[PDB]
């Protein structure tokens, strides 16, 4: 059908999780779906479609840097006819704003990559989330309880920074931390018309080194899941 | 006191709306509050404080161009201690889905200026507005009933623009309007920590139609007003 | 009969001498002109028409920042077909060449804006001055007895500079103050065909912080005004 | 021991091979490699330690995008001390002077990506591969009677192009194909020190629209697969 | 003494005139100097001292392109104490405001290059001649009859340019011509605080076509050659 | 004939030997060559025909930097039909794996200059040389019993560099030695479908400081000529 996704026409639902590590997506498919039948499996990126609380929901691996996220948010749109795209993951902190165990909502994310420049008459691209995501994600939240985040984030071409001198100025303009998706993610969505949102889970900061335990951070990653799929419904 | 404003420490209100036109600062100062009083009017560049169903806010003017606005956003909030700043302006409609006289919420401000990377690394900013902010104007207008269409804006260093041929391009990733200020206005209050937000309202359609006289400009716009004359509230 | 500007066609005579501070052109209609006439004033953006010498000038406020200064000259000239641009205004020296209230002749303007990059191919535009008027300036310099300094500007989005650390460099190559419109200007009127030149006044140093006593500041721009309508009789 | 590779130091051989999918790295390591093991699994993007003709060949999937390459390209050398890293995957032609089934040695990677200008002070790092292992492509494929194609790739952040208007000129500047982790691969390699080769074989024709993406891609994928595999020898 | 010039210090004349063709200077020297003597000659590039009028002056050739002449100007100032430096040469006229035989003064040299921008902190260097030496030419071109263009010239890396098309948008920018070093002498003489200016004779319009008889180009460039040894005296 | 080269077409042998300094070019000619012909002269840049080991070869100088590189190389291919051009001269050194006396071989040539980016779409163009040239190189090399350095070099617009703490740096990424030419060979060979090389003899070693004698400068140099020579044997 496309070269990078393996499913027929329809097996998507409208709505889809997204997470860089599909065995992650392998993992949300299993602890919280009903039926759920892999329906892609091209280099070895799964997707999944099931049910959640009888509502029908899709599940989709995105592998690593704005390029990759680009290609498969691209053929989700285009092809498989996605409307939202609800992107969730693990982010490094930068902020004192936030720490360990939070959810960050992102409302822009900035980048240092040139595929926004590209895009957009190498002007800088202001890329924003679409409004009612956002909106959704802040009633459903405050429904159960989460205290949510709500910032920028940093999408870099680089997980080895080359410039972690800079990471204080990023915090001062507001990035509560920095991942690698989310710009690219974001300026797809207004490219094809969709409604796309990025939420973000602090398992480390890198600026106060602090960390989780490796079960801490399974019951954190389970925490945004169920704000996740209970706001796809 | 600061080189732009010269009013009294405790003059302004920590709420703060923002025009660009001075008179029409002046004008909601007449028609939309009780016990208004001038309190700076540098360069001419006028601002008023008064209650507004018995609540103190004040309001400023901040000039044209994101330089201009940035000079006062940043005494606002250095000096006079303003900590939320919702901007009221004008902007050119380039979407058929925008009428002369629409209001938008601006999510997030592209720019052409290079402001932002001069201030962010050289990288790609993503300006964006307080989320709390946006919320309170989304409730707020449906609680009132006025229609706030919801997008990003492009703040330009032009007036007359030299790139008419990429409206159609910014349009397809979700700008809806075009203006001069929410990008600085944006960036110095993420600089600053400080709570901004952009609303417009539509005065020219650089497409399919013309434009309101400056007289028009002034006094057509009074449900943008009362928008944020309730946020503040 | 444009958005920022409601004058006549006519009202503005073929040489408009140009400042950023509307009350400062009040100011100066009140004190050296015969005759003067307030010929627009939207915005609070004043401009006026009027003699001296019995010879027709006008005046107009330009606000700050190149993307303000922009507009007005570009509808000044586009509109209302004027066809010489003095401009004045203030400055903060930073170079050893100048001291506290010298007048300084703008004959090349340097800018951290990338508007002209935007108009000229995404190159380096010279920014210059019309060289007539600029002999102009110096026989009548020369004829008042005015010390006229002469060299590049930096014209600058900020002025609450990022850049501090770099002022030292940019004295180096021959800039010595800087201000926020002249780039702006000389541009826009090399794009439109148009005469212009930039003059200012140095009212403190960004480099020692010294500054000039509030009756030094009048008389120095005094001085910088004389010289302008002198060189406009 | 590494955040995005399972083995453990010693695991990979000094010489390993290189293709974004995994499942084409588990392909050869059962069709071409005796006593073959899975060292690394982690995000489902698998590597394999074995031998050919006795040899030590190690086999490692490095994703889609500059920044999925650059991670463990990064990881590869600094924690598992490898070496010699030869790429080979597949690429869309667009110059004349080679067709599908055509087998291509980077000796350049250019690139629409910022990530070079980032490590290389903004300026242009001419991105190229170790002439050893081009020296031993080269004579290899001589010896197996292969015709190599050889000139420059282009590496892009976009799969599905924005500036398909450019692929003649980048054609006329020996540009053979487009793939997404050329440049990179081999930043990263000059970076650290490291040598690297990347090699392409042409799956589908850009320009001329003819593809081969169902059965003669593993008919001439084998014909690279032993190209690799016997210059590692 | 330098690696560019094998003249002893205090061969050169504080003022010196400069070419690209080390030929054309030989040329200058032989025919209008007394007591001309060939100084320099390192890599077949001549540079010469002789009297004209009694007054001492120097001549050098610099080379084609910014790179050159910035090198050859560097080591004329910093070592050879040369402090006014005029540059004559031909140049190709874009403007319909120019014809053939016409002499352009440059007061401002755009450019292509990315020098200016590497010595000038990213942003846009304005580089222009120093005023003094600019207005002597003005002086004594108008002594000797001859009308004198004065406007911007384009300084580019390109002799054979790939962007023709866009010298009609340089032309309506007051760029009179286009040439190879002006920029380059420009920003060299402010960086190391010497006087320059560069003068521009029309023996080709680059878009009228229109051409001198090679008799009619030495006749030409006599004429600036006289004005050019006329001002340093 | 051209505006450079003083030739008749068929004076130029389809190989070409390439140096900055004419003056080398014509010591070559007396000291290697048989019967060697001076065939061009224009601006006392010197060019011949001659024969080594009864093998016509071509002999071309062209100045200093890219900008004058790249007018002879485009006038040499698209004119007098030169097919194969090598450049040899000298460069200094930056990394600590090359010293005094040896050959480097570019296999890329990074830049500071923006001419590529004019050239390629404001992109990374790798600038590479033919490989063909290259195996010839390093074979010949090693039939010569020559110890062939092999890596990038760095092509600067600058000789008096402002980024001297930028070095270290570049010697990291696999840069041997600075030169000022390599990076416009390149991509004037890629833009005209030649084929090209660049090869340089390490005088001076800008980091450690050591330098030749003008015995040994000489010496080495020679060196270098009889590899280029044999090369085009
Ligand atoms: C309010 N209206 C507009 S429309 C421009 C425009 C309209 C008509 C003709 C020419 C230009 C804006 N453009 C940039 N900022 C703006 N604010």
């Amino acid at each position: 059908m496309t070269p990078h996704i393996n499913a027929k026409i329809g097996d998507f639902y409208p709505q889809c999780l997204l997470c860089g590590d599909p065995l992650r997506v392998s993992y949300i498919a299993k602890k919280f779906l009903q039926d759920a039948k892999e329906i892609t499996n091209v280099r070895n990126m799964l997707g999944f479609s099931g049910k959640y609380k009888g509502r029908g929901i899709s599940l989709m691996g995105h592998g690593m840097g704005i390029a990759s996220c680009t290609i498969y948010v691209t053929e989700l749109i285009k092809t498989y006819q996605v409307k939202e795209l609800l992107r969730i993951g693990t982010c490094g902190a930068i902020s004192p704003k936030v720490g360990l165990k939070d959810i960050i909502m992102a409302t822009g994310a900035s980048t240092d990559s040139k595929t926004n420049r590209v895009r957009f008459l190498n002007h800088d691209l202001s890329a924003t989330p679409d409004f009612e995501l956002s909106l959704r994600a802040y009633q459903t939240a405050k429904r159960l309880g989460i205290d949510l985040k709500v910032g920028n984030v940093f999408s870099s071409d680089f997980f080895y920074s080359f410039e972690t001198h800079a990471f204080d100025l990023m915090a001062k303009y507001n990035h509560l931390a920095i991942e690698m998706e989310a710009a690219g993610l974001y300026a797809t969505a207004m490219e094809l018309n969709a409604k796309a949102l990025c939420l973000c889970s602090v398992s480390d900061h890198l600026i106060t080194k602090e960390a989780l335990s490796p079960k801490e951070r399974v019951e954190s990653f389970d925490n945004m899941i169920i704000l996740a799929l209970e706001m796809m419904s």
